[PDB]
């Protein structure tokens, strides 16, 4: 059931902004590890005395990395005279965020028809305001409301190139890396209590619950009208034999925040070959692979969607597989992106639900919790 | 003249420690950009609830990257029960350092015969104490005194594998990168006033001034007895047409700190080929190359040390060349390592002064200030 109850018109995920201590080193690491091109900048070289922001792109996926300069560089500025390209930025907030949570996502940004309207309707419907709507160079409007923890949902709308005051980066400085990643599929938050978080977010967005099909968590997924903006939320379950990884997140993160970003690839096998080649030379590591029993058991569950070669090519790369009543999902998870066991990345590819592919085809891998358990015990014997 | 007036026995540069916001991303970036292997760790996986520290090595060069975890992870600890592997570490100091200066060097560490003695004699001779001598697992002694700004000179001595509580990293996780870098040649500080900084440091070390042979700086070099520990210090010169880059450093860094690290390569040409291949795929960028006139003028000044092929191979790579009355130096400079125009890296190779090669053979490139000026104007015509 899709009641299509969005309270304002939502388009697609627009970008994800990381708040960093040094944006240069995180951005260069991510570019190599994920195969994303440097495409725009806003920093001292573009007149920004407030923050350094570097934009990486791969297909429609946009990763923004932002860090504060010394406040002394802009101590004479006021908001009307600011040189910041992102008017919501605040030195204090950024330093406080990074010292509290370490490296992670500050903004989940979605493009909307009218960011001023989205903001007004959101806060009229219970959203906690974070940064009021601001029109940038009469062309782009940005607004922000609290999402969970210190993460904001950022609305961006365009009258008619990332943001004004960002410059396209020099072709010499911009190497065309590409490992097949194409867009953000979903963005997942961890919270102490799922109910109140769901009530808050669905309350001010009108996003509806996306239908699904002992592991220490409960979750639900909020979706926009066409189900292309997908926001799962996890809560821990206490008392289990193995401590809830959601609780471990909340402790190391100092509370609620973004748990993982799921990046759709147009060829997950090429992506995983390319990322795994770079794991030990500056890229990302991957979760330990499932046992061979998991891949032995894949014939019975998806033998009609994947060939024997494609299945064995999953086992080489550690890829996980799950299936809906509509489609099939291939997924794999990185180790944490930084020092703390908090944010990680998911690479996914969806098979089926062709009408274009409808959003969320195949689900989010719920069945793989039960299946991973079965396979580790089967394999032991 | 070398009066050999060290007040305690100094051996070699031991390591350089960067204070970071996220040590993982900086370390992985540096590993790829510089060709340094991951060789030791101290973090949550080794029982350290206080800080994440990752060690990169290339030859004798040791780069340590350290960031704080949430203080809540260790809130029940006291110094006698600490899980930190580096007892001088302090959450507050580290966060304050990084928020003030951004990414940069916290410790210049030299190995000495007796770190307790080095500390006592240092502070008896005017050194400002920073962290008292501590014996780690009855095997290694660490002590720290203020050097300049928020940079400490760290003494390490071994009774008889980096530090106790660090683990050798998994061979699978430890890819054997190597672009030819072999050891730290010198480490350079920028200060507002050269005189008082020199008086302080030479006062408590007994290091002597190393003999040398309109650009906005004055400098001098302090050296240990065998001149293998080399600590140049710069001060700005005000009033010049072009603003002193030393003054620009002090402003963006919020005061005194480490300006550059000079890394000796056993084959600067291989190093520069390897680093330049990676500049736009996650590595380091290099200063703009000098004009062809600089390389035309190299025949007259070093045509008896470098072949025509070797000279043209310098021009391909942007390498700079200078000469002492004893030896010849090849050098090149990276762009700043992080967001701020502060710390950068120098790659160097020294030719001559064979006895082993005596320290500082060829100098530090003083002649290249005058020569670069001459060459840009010559080239214009
Ligand atoms: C952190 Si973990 C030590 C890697 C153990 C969890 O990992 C998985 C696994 S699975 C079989 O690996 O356990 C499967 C799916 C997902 C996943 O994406 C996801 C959603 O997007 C929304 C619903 C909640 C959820 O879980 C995740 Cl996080
Ligand atoms: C920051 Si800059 C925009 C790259 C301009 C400076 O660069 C250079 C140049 S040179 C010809 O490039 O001007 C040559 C040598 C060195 C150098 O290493 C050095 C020492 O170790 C100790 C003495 C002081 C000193 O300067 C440097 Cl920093
Ligand atoms: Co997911
Ligand atoms: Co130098």
């Amino acid at each position: 059931k899709n009641p299509k109850s969005d309270k304002f018109k939502v388009k697609r995920f627009h970008h994800i902004e990381f708040w960093c201590g040094d944006a240069t080193n995180v951005a260069r690491r991510f570019s190599w590890g994920l195969g994303m091109r440097f495409s725009a900048k806003s920093d001292l070289s573009t007149g920004n005395m407030v923050h350094a922001s570097y934009l990486l792109t791969s297909g429609d996926l946009r990763f923004l990395f932002t860090a504060p300069y010394s406040p002394s560089l802009s101590a004479g500025e006021i908001k009307p005279t600011t040189t910041a390209s992102i008017p919501s930025f605040d030195h204090g907030s950024c330093r406080s965020f990074f010292s509290s949570h370490g490296l992670g996502v500050r903004a989940v940004a979605i493009e909307v028809e009218d960011a001023e309207s989205a903001f007004s309707i959101s806060v009229a419907n219970g959203a906690i305001p974070s940064s009021p709507p601001i029109v940038l160079n009469e062309a782009v409007t940005i607004a922000e409301v609290k999402l969970y923890g210190d993460v904001v949902l950022r609305y961006v709308s365009y009258k008619a190139e990332f943001l004004p005051g960002f410059e396209r980066v020099e072709d010499a400085s911009s190497f065309p890396l590409d490992y097949g990643i194409r867009r953000l599929d979903h963005a997942v938050g961890n919270v102490p209590e799922l109910g109140p978080a769901l009530t808050y977010v669905a309350g001010f967005t009108g996003f509806h619950q996306f239908a699904e099909f002992e592991s220490g968590l409960n979750w639900a997924v909020l979706a926009s009208n066409d189900e292309m903006v997908l926001l799962p939320i996890n809560e821990p379950v206490h008392g289990t034999k193995r401590k809830s990884q959601i609780q471990t997140y909340l402790e190391h993160n100092e509370g609620a925040g973004l748990q993982h970003l799921a990046l759709m690839s147009e060829d997950i096998f090429r992506t995983l070959r390319e990322m795994r080649k770079r794991s030990s030379i500056g890229g990302f590591d991957f979760m330990p692979s499932p046992p061979p029993t998991y891949y032995q058991n894949l014939k019975k569950r998806v033998g009609d969607v994947l060939s024997d070669d494609q299945i064995k090519e999953c086992e080489e790369l550690g890829i996980l597989v799950d299936r809906d009543d509509q489609g099939t999902l291939l997924q794999i998870f990185t180790k944490p992106l930084g020092d703390r066991p908090t944010i990680f990345i998911e690479i996914i590819q969806r098979v089926g639900c062709m009408m274009y592919q409808s959003g969320g085809c195949g689900g989010f891998g719920k069945g793989n919790f039960s299946e991973l358990f079965k396979s580790i015990e089967e394999y032991e014997k």
